[PDB]
This record gives structure tokens, C-alpha cells and sequence, in this order.
């Protein structure tokens, strides 16, 4: 009968976001995922709600880039055709960046099937 939540700390991950250079990561209570360009002392400019999350997809191994893509959930007015909203981010740490996105995304499987 015991409950585990995951014990993982939350990784600061090198990542680009609409070409700009940034740092992604979790606010602490692991709710929002939150891109904030460098410097990095100025507020989130990119936080999705890992409830509003609706899919995780990856560049494939091997590919020029490594790069994470999260889908949100359609906006309430959105058109039925219309694209769901989407963010991609590109790991950039020169040796570790499919490291650094491989824990990224293992962390917010968890979290997302965890709620
Ligand atoms: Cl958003
Ligand atoms: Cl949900
Ligand atoms: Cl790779
Ligand atoms: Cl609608
Ligand atoms: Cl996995
Ligand atoms: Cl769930
Ligand atoms: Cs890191
Ligand atoms: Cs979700
Ligand atoms: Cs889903
Ligand atoms: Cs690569
Ligand atoms: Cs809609
Ligand atoms: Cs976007
Ligand atoms: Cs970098
Ligand atoms: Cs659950």
C-alpha cells in the first residue's frame, strides 16, 4: 500500500527557444515547465502547465539536433483546424545535450502520468 513520488532533482538544462539561448527547467513544486532566456534573472518567458500538456516527442538519436517538442493543449478560442500549441527546445550543452534532454523528458513522463 506505500506511495512514491520521484526523488529526481530538478535539472537547469542549456537549451535554445525561438533562437534565443536560455535555461529550461521545473518551478519547485514540479507544475510548470519554464524556459527563461540568459542571463536567466528575469522571469519565465515560456511556462506550460504540466497539466496542459498533451504530448513529449524527440529528435531521434543521431539527428543534428537535439531537441525536445512539447504540445499543449488547443487555447479555449482556437478553430478545429488549427494546429494545438507547441514549444520546441534545443539542447546545447556542448558534450551532455542528449543527456541533459534524455532527463528532461524522463521527468516529465513521470510527472505527467503521476497526475
Ligand atoms: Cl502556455
Ligand atoms: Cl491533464
Ligand atoms: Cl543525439
Ligand atoms: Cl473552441
Ligand atoms: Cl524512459
Ligand atoms: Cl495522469
Ligand atoms: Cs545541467
Ligand atoms: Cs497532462
Ligand atoms: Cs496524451
Ligand atoms: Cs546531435
Ligand atoms: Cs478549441
Ligand atoms: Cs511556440
Ligand atoms: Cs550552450
Ligand atoms: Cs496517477
Amino acid at each position: 500500500n506505500l506511495y512514491f513520488q520521484g526523488a529526481m532533482s530538478i535539472p537547469r538544462s542549456q537549451t535554445t527557444y525561438k533562437k534565443k539561448e536560455g535555461i529550461l527547467t521545473l518551478t519547485e513544486d514540479r507544475k510548470f515547465l519554464i524556459w527563461t532566456p540568459l542571463p536567466a534573472t528575469g522571469p519565465p518567458t515560456v511556462s506550460l502547465a504540466l497539466d496542459n500538456i498533451t504530448n513529449l516527442q524527440q529528435t531521434p538519436p543521431g539527428s543534428a539536433k537535439v531537441i525536445l517538442k512539447f504540445t499543449e493543449r488547443p487555447r479555449p478560442n482556437a478553430e478545429p483546424g488549427a494546429p494545438p500549441p507547441q514549444y520546441m527546445f534545443q539542447f546545447t550543452h556542448p558534450t551532455d545535450a542528449r543527456a541533459e534532454a534524455n532527463a528532461i523528458r524522463d521527468l516529465l513522463s513521470q510527472l505527467l502520468a503521476a497526475a
